[PDB]
C-alpha cells in the first residue's frame, strides 16, 4: 500500500520560521561563514513528501519467519509492567506539545485534575474502541545544517498529549526492556559511547578475518509496513502484561501505529499515513526491532558469515566473517536484494569495509588517540560540520534543545568538542556568569536537565579519565578537522587554544565546581599538564537510566 495519501492541503507551520544564521558577535567568533547555515522550514515540505511517497514493496520468507520466532522466544520472559498515571505525567518535558483539550505538559506534570481526568477518559477510550484511527499533526521538521557543495525538511508525526500520556502508561517498561532482552548485546541504546566503542571494537577483534558495513535503509519509517507494525505488536504480546495494558497495545496498535489520519498546524486534513509515525512512544523500539529482524533474516539469505549487528533504531552497522573480496561484494549484495524484499531497499548501495574506522554507524566512526602514558585508546568520533553549524545556531538564537551540550558530553574526547565546542560555550558562560544555569538537551531522544559545572564528572563516567587527556588525534581525524574549519570560517585549532588558556584561567579563579571545569575540560590546553585523578562526586552521582534505551521521538524526559 502507499505510505501516504494526500488531499491536497499544505503541512504548514504554527509561527514564523527563521531559516538562515543571523549575523551576531557570539556566533561569528565561532563560525564566519553564516550565510552556509541554514535551517530547514516548511517551505521544503513537499519535496519531502514526494520523496516519503510511494508503494512498498514486501515479501517475507522462511528466514524472516525463522528469525521472528526467535526474537518472540527471547520477548516472552519479559513481564511489563502498567505505569500509573503520576509515573507517566512525570516522564512528560515540561515544554511538550499542549494538548487542544485545555491543558499542556505543565498540567500533566502538576496532575491538575483538567489534565488528570482526559488522560483517563482518553485511556478507558483506548480500552472501550478498539478502531476508529486516532488523529495526529504533521509538522515540518526544523533542523540545522551547512550547505552542501538543501535537504528538505523532516516530516514529524505525533498524536495529542493527552494520549501520549497514555502510551506511556501502557509502554513505558516495554519499551525500555523488551529490546534488550530480545536483541541482547546487539542493542544499541544500552551502551554509553564508551560501550559502545568497546562493542564494536571487541565484536571486530572477534572474528578471524573481519567485515563491516553501515546498511542505509531509504526513508526508513515510510518503509515500515502495516504488516511489520503488527509483527511488532505481536512480539510486545508475547510479555507478561495487565489487562488494560494488553488492550491499550491493541488499540493503540490498530489506532495509530499502524497508520490513521494526518492533520495539519491549521486543523485542515493533509492525508493518511500508512507507516511508521515519527513521534509516537513505539518508533525507537519499533524501528530496532524491524530493522533487526529484517537484517538477521537478510544475513541468512545472503549467506553472510557470522553476522553481528548493533542497531539503534534505523541505524544499522553489520560486522561479519571476510570469505575474500569478491565473495563478500557478492553477499553484501544478496543482503541487499533480501533487505529490499522485506521493504527495506536501501538509500545508498552499502559498501564493504576491512578498516573499523572506515566505517560510519550512527553518524559517528570509531578511531584513535593516546592517553597521558602514551596507551591506544579508541572513541567514536564524526564530521563536525553538523555539530558546529547547530553550535553557532544555538548561539545566535535561544533554543530549548541544545545539542551543543549534548554533543560535548557525547563527544567529549574528541578533538573538535574539548578545543572548540567546550572553549566557546564556557567563555560565553563565563561572560554570562551562568555556569550553574542548567539547561536542556537530547541523548538517545530523551530530554536531560543539566547543569555545565556538572560536565566533568558526567564526561569522566560516561568515558573515563583519558578523554581529559587524550593527544596524539590520528592524521585523518587532524585533516577532517582543520578542513572543516576553513570550509565553516571557523578560527583554526591554534585559535581555540590560546581562547582556552584564558578560558581556563577564569575557571580556576572561581575554584569550585567551575575550577574542576578548568583542570579537567582545558588540562590540553597548558603545557605543564596538572595530574589529573579521580573526581570525588564523579563516581556518585546517579546515572542511571541514561543508557538504557532510545525514545527519539517518544516525548521522553528523564528526571
Ligand atoms: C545532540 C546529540 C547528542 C543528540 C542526538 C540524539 O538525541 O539522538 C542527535 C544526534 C544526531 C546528529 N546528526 C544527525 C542525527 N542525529 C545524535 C544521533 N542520534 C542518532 C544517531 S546519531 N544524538 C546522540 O544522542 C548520539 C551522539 C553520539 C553517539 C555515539 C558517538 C555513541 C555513536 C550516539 C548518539
Amino acid at each position: 500500500s502507499m505510505s501516504y495519501t494526500w488531499t491536497g492541503a499544505l503541512i504548514t507551520p504554527c509561527a514564523a520560521e527563521e531559516s538562515k544564521l543571523p549575523i551576531n558577535p557570539l556566533s561569528n567568533s565561532l563560525l564566519r561563514h553564516h550565510n552556509m547555515v541554514y535551517a530547514t522550514t516548511s517551505r521544503s515540505a513537499s519535496l519531502r513528501q514526494k520523496k516519503v511517497t510511494f508503494d512498498r514493496l514486501q515479501v517475507l520468507d522462511d528466514h524472516y519467519r525463522d528469525v521472528l520466532k526467535e526474537m518472540k522466544a527471547k520477548a516472552s520472559t519479559v513481564k511489563a509492567k502498567l505505569l500509573s498515571i503520576e509515573e507517566a505525567c512525570k516522564l512528560t518535558p515540561p515544554h511538550s506539545a499542549k494538548s487542544k483539550f485545555g491543558y499542556g505538559a505543565k498540567d500533566v506534570r502538576n496532575l491538575s485534575s483538567r489534565a488528570v481526568n482526559h488522560i483517563r477518559s482518553v485511556w478507558e477510550d483506548l480500552l472501550e474502541d478498539t478502531e476508529t484511527p486516532i488523529d495526529t499533526t504533521i509538522m515540518a521538521k526544523s533542523e540545522v545544517f551547512c550547505v552542501q557543495p538543501r535537504k528538505p525538511a523532516r516530516l514529524i508525526v505525533f498524536p495529542d498529549l493527552g494520549v501520549r500520556v497514555c502510551e506511556k502508561m501502557a509502554l513505558y517498561d516495554v519499551v525500555s526492556t523488551l529490546p534488550q532482552a530480545v536483541m541482547g548485546s546487539s542493542y544499541g541504546f544500552q551502551y554509553s559511547p564508551k560501550q559502545r566503542v568497546e562493542f564494536l571494537v571487541n565484536t571486530w577483534k572477534s572474528k578471524k578475518c573481519p567485515m563491516g558495513f553501515s546498511y542505509d535503509t531509504r526513508c526508513f519509517d515510510s518503509t515500515v509496513t502495516e504488516s511489520d507494525i503488527r509483527v511488532e505488536e505481536s512480539i510486545y504480546q508475547c510479555c507478561d502484561l495487565a489487562p488494560e495494558a494488553r488492550q491499550a497495545i491493541r488499540s493503540l496498535t490498530e489506532r495509530l501505529y499502524i497508520g490513521g489520519p494526518l492533520t495539519n498546524s491549521k486543523g485542515q486534513n493533509c492525508g493518511y499515513r500508512r507507516c511508521r509515525a515519527s513521534g509516537v512512544l513505539t518508533t525507537s523500539c519499533g524501528n530496532t526491532l524491524t530493522c533487526y529482524l529484517k537484517a538477521t533474516a537478510a544475513c541468512r539469505a545472503a549467506k553472510l558469515q557470522d553476522c553481528t549487528m548493533l542497531v539503534n533504531g534505523d541505524d544499522l552497522v553489520v560486522i561479519c566473517e571476510s570469505a575474500g573480496t569478491q565473495e563478500d561484494a557478492a553477499a553484501l549484495r544478496a543482503f541487499t536484494e533480501a533487505m529490499t524484499r522485506y521493504s527495506a531497499p536501501p538509500g545508498d548501495p552499502p559498501q564493504p569495509e576491512y578498516d573499523l574506522e572506515l566505517i560510519t554507524s550512527c553518524s559517528s566512526n570509531v578511531s584513535v588517540a593516546h592517553d597521558a602514558s602514551g596507551k591506544r585508546v579508541y572513541y567514536l568520533t564524526r564530521d563536525p560540520t553538523t555539530p558546529l553549524a547547530r553550535a553557532a545556531w544555538e548561539t545566535a538564537r535561544h533554543t530549548p534543545i541544545n545539542s551543543w551540550l549534548g554533543n560535548i558530553i557525547m563527544y567529549a574526547p574528541t578533538l573538535w568538542a574539548r578545543m572548540i565546542l567546550m572553549t566557546h560555550f564556557f567563555s560565553i558562560l563565563l561572560a554570562q556568569e551562568q555556569l550553574e544555569k542548567a539547561l536542556d538537551c537530547q541523548i538517545y531522544g530523551a530530554c536531560y536537565s543539566i547543569e555545565p559545572l556538572d560536565l566533568p564528572q558526567i564526561i569522566e563516567r560516561l568515558h573515563g579519565l583519558s578523554a581529559f587527556t587524550l593527544h596524539s588525534y590520528s592524521p585523518g581525524e587532524i585533516n577532517r578537522v582543520a578542513s572543516c574549519l576553513r570550509k565553516l570560517g571557523v578560527p583554526p585549532l591554534r585559535t581555540w587554544r590560546h581562547r582556552a588558556r584564558s578560558v581556563r584561567a577564569k575557571l580556576l579563579s572561581q575554584g569550585g565546581r567551575a575550577a574542576t571545569c578548568g583542570r579537567y575540560l582545558f588540562n590540553w590546553a597548558v603545557r605543564t599538564k596538572l595530574k589529573l585523578t579521580p573526581i570525588p562526586a564523579a563516581s556518585q552521582l546517579d546515572l542511571s537510566g541514561w543508557f538504557v534505551a532510545g525514545y527519539s521521538g517518544g516525548d521522553i524526559y528523564h528526571s
